[PDB]
DNA sequence: ACCACGGCGC
DNA sequence: TGGCGCCGTGGT
């Protein structure tokens, strides 16, 4: 309110900034302002004014820092009340929402954003008083990570445009083949991408039985859940499912990628966000790396499109079975911990325990059953879905779930304990104290309660895995920077680096030891590491 | 263009 | 298998 001072601000001001568009690598900086002690300093020319700052403190600090890096200015992000809000409650994911909740308003003026940032930070910092685990997470994980993420987003990754052109044509050709077959079975062309038109074809013209309904529009569903069951009702059903698979891959991960190549860098600049998810896992966008298929050979073909700069090599590091390792640590189950201390193939070992047989006598189908259960228990898979993933009777599925918990009773115990903590405290927590609120545990509708139950015992595992990775990223980055290597991508429990040929194997060695020793667990952390000219070739 | 929606990937 | 980023569709 009282007088706006002229640029530049005193050291330690919070920034507010307006971009021409939300993606900083592609945006123009339209306006910059700083606030300290409630007084605002507005920048005459924003790009030059960036030079006057030593740190970006404020809402979306990381995003200003990426744009600053684009311009060759080293402007590290620092304090950011988004990070505080997210630690207090991970349903806090955006500035608008955080302002709506805690005070103030997210507007479109730089000066006001800078003033809001300063007030919110003080406010939220006060609300965190005495929350020592969350404060530890802020100082040791979230704040320093934000600078790592700025480096990753600003550096981007090289794409193999020639390879993607060839992949596009190969997929395009298979799609054309399938739609021709579909039209022949239907007797006319129609828009396969229109669920309304497909509904008419399947259930009115071809007279197939409808099963499920749609959620809100109240029509006959054509979802995979329905088509799955109808695969014998008509040969057209299988063709649609194949068509959908390929068209989703092409529309999402083949066609858009070259347009994301930045004209100034010649690289693709994946956006990373540390306040997006319920669990604390990093999120990515443009493209969303998390949803590149993980089973299909198609998924593998997409990773082949990510390549090293000439003379460099990609290094891919993955925390193997980290979710189950974390579950072993949280549960304290001695039989599960043993598997991982023995360094044995953990699904074979699981099968060995479950079925009461030596490991030599575990056959591949038994291993598959154990693998399915290991992750079904983790994610709270149903006996019904189990019996159809293994293709066995429903009652044999139930028996198999119980068999797992008889062998790993402390896992059963930990799940129930976690739900009890959640029902009593209103939230659950990770190893490090990252917190998720779970109000719908005490709910009437069975459907909703069970979804809440699943979040309640997943979040502690997923979030612990998440913060192990983040902590490792924070620790690795200054070591990589000094070698002239880069951190490029993070997805699931995997990290991808770029280093010159000559330093590649040294960088691999270094990254593996930092990641494996980032924190002591009841079981060791194991990192799978590979080196290659593309991402697919590096993951092995 | 905006939006909600079905559908699908994790 | 298991909140949201993603796509194309269809209503303004």
């Amino acid at each position: 309110a009282l007088e706006e001072a002229p640029w530049p601000p005193p050291e330690g001001a919070f920034v507010g900034f307006v971009l021409s568009r939300k993606e900083p690598m592609w945006a123009d900086l339209l306006a910059l302002a700083a606030a300290r002690g409630g007084r605002v300093h507005r920048a005459p020319e924003p790009y030059k004014a960036l030079r006057d700052l030593k740190e970006a403190r404020g809402l979306l600090a990381k995003d200003l820092s990426v744009l600053a890096l684009r311009e060759g200015l080293g402007l590290p992000p620092g304090d950011d009340p988004m990070l505080l809000a997210y630690l207090l409650d991970p349903s806090n994911t955006t500035p608008e929402g955080v302002a709506r909740r805690y005070g103030g308003e997210w507007t479109e003026e730089a000066g006001e954003r800078a003033a809001l940032s300063e007030r919110l930070f003080a406010n939220l910092w006060g609300r965190l008083e005495g929350e020592e685990r969350l404060l530890w997470l802020y100082r040791e994980v979230e704040r320093p990570l934000s600078a790592v993420l700025a480096h990753m987003e600003a550096t981007g990754v090289r794409l193999d445009v020639a390879y993607l052109r060839a992949l596009s044509l190969e997929v395009a050709e298979e799609i054309a083949r399938l739609e021709a077959e579909v039209f022949r079975l239907a007797g006319h062309p129609f828009n396969l991408n229109s669920r309304d038109q497909l509904e008419r074809v399947l259930f009115d013209e071809l007279g197939l039985p409808a099963i499920g309904k749609t959620e809100k529009t109240g029509k006959r569903s054509t979802s995979a859940a329905v088509l799955e069951a109808l695969r014998e009702a008509h040969p057209i059903v299988e063709k649609i499912l194949q068509y959908r698979e390929l068209t989703k891959l092409k529309s999402t991960y083949i066609d858009p990628l070259p347009d994301l190549i930045h004209p100034r860098t010649g690289r693709l600049h994946t956006r990373f966000n540390q306040t997006a998810t319920a669990t604390g896992r990093l999120s990515s966008s443009d493209p969303n790396l998390q949803n590149i298929p993980v089973r299909t050979p198609l998924g593998q073909r997409i990773r082949r499109a990510f390549i090293a700069e000439e003379g460099w090599l990609l290094v891919a590091l993955d925390y193997s079975q980290i979710e189950l390792r974390v579950l072993a640590h949280l549960s304290g189950d001695e039989n599960l911990i043993r598997v991982f201390q023995e360094g044995r193939d953990i699904h074979t070992e699981t099968a060995s325990w479950m079925f009461g047989v030596p490991r030599e006598a575990v056959d591949p189908l038994m291993r598959r059953a154990a693998k399915t259960i290991n992750f079904g228990v983790l994610y709270g898979m149903s006996a019904h879905r189990l019996s159809q993933e293994l293709a066995i009777p429903y009652e044999e599925a139930q028996a198999f779930i119980e068999r797992y918990f008889q062998s790993f009773p402390k896992v059963r115990a930990w799940i129930e304990k976690t739900l009890e903590e959640g029902r009593r405290r209103g939230y659950v927590e990770t190893l490090f104290g990252r917190r998720r609120y779970v109000p719908d545990l005490e709910a009437r509708v069975k459907s909703v309660r069970e979804a809440a139950e699943r979040m309640a015992f997943n979040m502690p595992v997923q979030g612990t895995a998440a913060d192990l990775m983040k902590l490792a990223m924070v620790k690795l980055f200054p070591r990589l920077e000094e070698m002239g290597a880069r951190m490029l991508l993070q997805v699931h429990d995997e990290l991808v680096l770029e280093a010159p040929k000559e330093r590649a194997e040294a960088v691999a060695r270094l990254a593996k030891e930092v990641m494996e020793g980032v924190y002591p667990l009841a079981v060791p952390l194991e990192v799978e590491v590979g080196i290659g000219e593309d991402w697919l070739s590096a993951k092995e």
